[PDB]
């Protein structure tokens, strides 16, 4: 008998990687092409991204399947450890059977081999439950609809971490300069090659700032959760979902455009990126004030102390999303700074949420 | 007042990342050039190897001051949470700079930068502490050299699941068949161009079977251990360095090669690379037994019931590398199928281990 935290751990970093694994090839393309091939590749794009919120949500599928599996079983050992590894061997195959089946949706060997893979993961987790089964002391207590907490968190946080990290990862394997374009593009001058590649550190900056406020948002929201709920899951599975696209669209605003056109336009699409990705944090957490009593510490509750804290804390970046888009459609001339300080703003608002917060409800008492 | 653990499973997390980033240049290198271009190559893979390690050790060192410093901070709150995700930023500019700092060494920019970086993480981490002791309920209680086992194990778990999971990545990053090369190169089939990308998926699956059960025998290790020292961390961040050239080493041995003597001296690498990344295990368990009463459970002391079955879990792999090694050596004409075989073998030996422990044993007893 060994307690199986962190088999489980293991499984939803492991999982938490294979759901994010189809953003690379979104965040991997050409920016743009410079020469008016606008059709072509924005059609990738979407192609692209449409295959990676599939893909992400049959891996979530199938981690909430493996969460169930082993919240009816309890313990592990050597053998359902052993299991579990062949378990995650199976997921791991998900993606490219699916990017097949939808790359070539004529011949039946993709979608065979999709079928393969999934009744793969099904004969594992039946051979798990009859392993458990079979022995006793390998089942929970009460065997002997809420989705565990622990898991939730391990799946986002590792989420969280990808999405934080996938451009310093580009930028530390390509963007390093080379000595020979240093001193014979830039004559001789390692500082001017290195101010080239500013509008990818920057979009590093912003990406990793944003992502790490709405972790920290989730964070917050989560300390104070009793229970987890298959709705909340799946709002905040979307949330997730949603999450990844924010390298693409820092990536987007950061490089310089043809005409302000495409610059208010990138502006509006990161806006509602942002926007999505907060609104469905900001979604659980209203699910949940639903059933307060069974699904909410006190503190956060109608009338709670820590109760407009937290809904401030996740109603800030939808706000200011939705007023810079609100910005873009009506000022229209002073969009890209309002979106830029915003950016500096949003982070200074959490820092000092607080502070914030007590003045409002002063303003609001003695008007 | 809250609690730590996610905030410190999170920064696992992200340094895990950080401390893999530099192993992407190495898996992503010309596996031959088939022209004898064999002097460059080898050489810039040498040099990138060098890089590798020096960046994941430097990372370690970095994550193990995080550890000290939030050991003597207990529980954390909204500021230390984002002084926290500042330090973060901070530390994953360090591969980057360091880098930089090995390819100019003549340009003072480069140490400058790296410095630079070093004095503002500890800028970020005196800053935590200052707050942490200007308010004291957020020092730990002993406040108000042993490592914590929890971030170890998190950052090894990060580790081997990045390294299980890259060459799926690439995999399903590339090597998803266009159909202009299916129905133009391969003849209108798609399973031809599927079979021709089979060494690929030998070389994943191969990979992801040895860390899984290294990460099977570091899971039971670990489950076993009271308290982990820093001569233990330091075995155990050299075994993780070593883990991250498996992919590289699968990749070289699934490739075919020009000569056999290349095959022979594939597979000894392999092994080589195994051989370390599991005596550091072994020596980890060793050195906890030399101090086994503050150290380990006595399950698994100098006669205890899962002694010996320890000894085994941990030194199954280099024993077989090992004798891998000789085949190579001295045999040298079934050295190839000896690795196969070890391959496929050593999996069956983990499942079956206590039957086998057993076995050898009674041999033991009425002999
Ligand atoms: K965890
Ligand atoms: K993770
Ligand atoms: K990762
Ligand atoms: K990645
Ligand atoms: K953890
Ligand atoms: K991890
Ligand atoms: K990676």
């Amino acid at each position: 008998i060994q307690c199986s935290q962190r088999m489980l751990s293991f499984s939803d970093a492991l999982l938490s990687i294979i759901a994010t694994v189809m953003i690379l090839p979104v965040t991997h393309t050409e920016i743009s092409p410079e020469q008016q091939f606008d059709r072509s590749v924005q059609r990738l794009l979407a192609t692209r991204i449409a295959v990676y919120l599939m893909t992400f949500l049959i891996v979530t599928v199938a981690w909430a399947a493996h969460t169930r599996l082993f919240q009816v079983v309890g313990k592990t050992d050597d053998t359902l450890a052993l299991l579990n590894l062949a378990c995650m061997m199976t997921i791991t195959f998900l993606p490219y059977t699916f990017s097949l089946m939808v790359t070539f949706p004529d011949v039946p060997l993709g979608i065979f081999l999709f079928c393969v893979c999934v009744i793969a993961i099904g004969v594992v987790q039946a051979l798990i439950v009859g392993y458990a089964f079979h022995f006793p002391h390998l089942l929970s207590p009460q065997i002997q609809e809420p989705l565990s907490k622990e898991r939730v968190e391990a799946f986002s946080d590792g989420v969280y971490a990808i999405v934080a990290t996938l451009l310093i990862l580009d930028i530390c394997e390509d963007n390093v300069p080379d000595p020979k374009d240093v001193k014979e593009r830039f004559s001789g001058s390692l500082v001017a090659a290195l101010s080239a590649t500013g509008p990818r550190f920057l979009a590093y900056f912003g990406s990793f700032a944003t992502v790490g406020l709405l972790w920290f948002a989730h964070h917050s929201l989560f300390l104070h959760v009793r229970k987890a709920t298959r709705a909340m899951g799946l709002l905040n599975t979307l949330s997730l979902a949603f999450v990844g696209g924010l390298p693409l669209a820092y990536q987007q605003t950061s490089a310089f455009a043809r005409q302000p056109r495409d610059e208010l336009e990138r502006v509006r699409v990161s806006c509602t990126i942002i926007f999505l990705a907060s609104i469905f944090q900001l979604a659980m957490w209203t699910t949940a004030l639903l059933h307060q009593a069974e699904t909410l510490q006190p503190s956060v509750w109608f009338g709670g102390r820590e109760h407009v804290l937290m809904f401030a804390k996740l109603a800030l970046y939808p706000c200011a999303s939705l007023l810079a888009f609100a910005s873009t459609c009506l000022l229209s001339r002073f969009s890209v700074g309002i979106f830029h300080l915003m950016q500096i703003a949003v982070p200074c608002a959490f820092l000092l949420l607080r502070l914030l917060v007590g003045l409002a409800l002063a303003t609001l008492r003695v008007l």
